């Protein structure tokens, strides 16, 4: 069982990288603590002035989205795909004390590695400074963007499908059929958790969140409403093929 | 051997019946054309009063994308991906004139589907009436967006040819890797060729773009920036590949 306990840090201006660290120095902080070993999480709490009570609450993947306000930080959970031998979602914690983000899970979250292979990969000149309203922000929108890659692809599959029906009374179709189900229900189920998180974050006034994110928020809750839409619509497409198969045989 | 020949017709406020229509009933018409038998063709440039021939320009999906100026209305080509056992770009051409825009294309549009379908789900009314600078970009957007989501999915291809090559040579990872080669030089050339479609938008002043369309454009420029990288990156991650699929045999 390879666990990698792999973190990935970030700063201020610009383009920096780190592991035991002051983080008075940067404008805001990013550490990326992906399913760390028992003995590098406490690493952590020592690190950061966060618990690992409270920071072991982000590592649990079936945490219910929402937000826990200030001890000495602030907690999202929030719902990211989850792409296995069949597509599901999956709980990252985000930590955001003062000067410092840090994301926490045990799967790989795609979005997380993006921005990091991005991150590494983006010259110095891209500005965060607006950040950690706006850090968030991405994490966010591209988890989002996650779902709504996999909704795209869906609703590429359910065309396959819909001529693949033409055969009619098939093993492989309900088999398929529901295991599109599963994933429209963990999706509808977490973008609208999520949405629910969204929901707080375009509206309550929050020393994390200035107007201007705030402002994304907004586009990121109608944008993730545009994916509960479509998970339901893909959802009513899906029973209804699921119709065909049972007047075809079971 | 079918022409589809798709009229959809949609204005402002949302709804239907092209070859009876009052210009000037609507700020705005979108007319989609899709693949036209040239009856249906001939009679679009009849009520739109475009030269058949200058429609002509739509309909060529060879075509480079660019921006043209007046012959009594505004023309943008552009390389949308295209879908196929193996995918490549294709080229619409967007005419502007007065309030109407028309979207042509030869070739099935994955983004064009996607406004006539969430426009179908999509309330009416109040207020589209950011209308055509804006409709303009959307279309662009989704279209960039169709881009995005491939490049992320080709993406996974490319970690999933990795653990392929553990079972070295298979003529079978050349040609995938040649497949995915074909892919993004197509999505590159037409990236490249958008982009600079985008810097036009992004920056000349145009009766039909407002000062919020060209900073729109400049968003969509950004990113059609970060498609042409992960393009660039990809085919360098496919040229090693190569390379490695070369050093196992051949
Ligand atoms: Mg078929
Ligand atoms: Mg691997
Ligand atoms: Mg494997």
């Amino acid at each position: 069982m390879i666990t990698v306990i792999a973190i990935a840090k970030d700063g201020s201006i610009v383009e920096p990288k780190l592991d035991e660290i002051s983080f008075e120095d940067y404008r805001l902080i990013w550490i990326d603590c992906y399913d760390p070993k028992d003995e590098e999480l406490y690493k952590l709490s020592k690190k950061i002035g966060i618990s690992v009570s409270d920071l072991q609450i982000g590592l649990d993947e079936q945490e219910i989205p929402r937000v826990e306000e200030d001890e000495d930080f602030y907690l999202i959970i929030y719902k990211a795909p989850l792409f296995e031998e069949d597509i599901t979602t999956t709980s990252l914690g985000i930590y955001i004390k003062n000067n410092l983000l840090l994301t926490i899970h045990s799967d790989k979250i795609k979005a997380i590695g993006r921005l990091h292979k991005l991150i590494s990969t983006k010259k110095p000149r891209i500005v965060f400074e607006r950040g950690i309203g706006f850090l968030l922000y991405h994490i966010l929108n591209e988890i989002t963007r996650s779902y709504s890659r996999i909704l795209m692809n869906l609703e590429d599959e359910l065309e396959e499908l819909e001529d693949k029906l033409l055969a009619g009374y098939d093993r492989e179709v309900m088999e398929k059929i529901l295991g599109l189900r599963k994933t429209l229900v963990y999706f509808h189920k977490s973008l609208i958790a999520n949405r629910d998180v969204l929901v707080l974050l375009k509206r309550k006034y929050l020393p994390i969140t200035t107007k201007e994110d705030r402002e994304n928020f907004e586009d990121l809750y109608y944008d993730t409403l545009q994916l509960i839409d479509m998970s339901a619509t893909y959802r009513e497409v899906l029973t209804s093929m699921m119709d065909i198969t049972l007047s075809l045989e079971n």
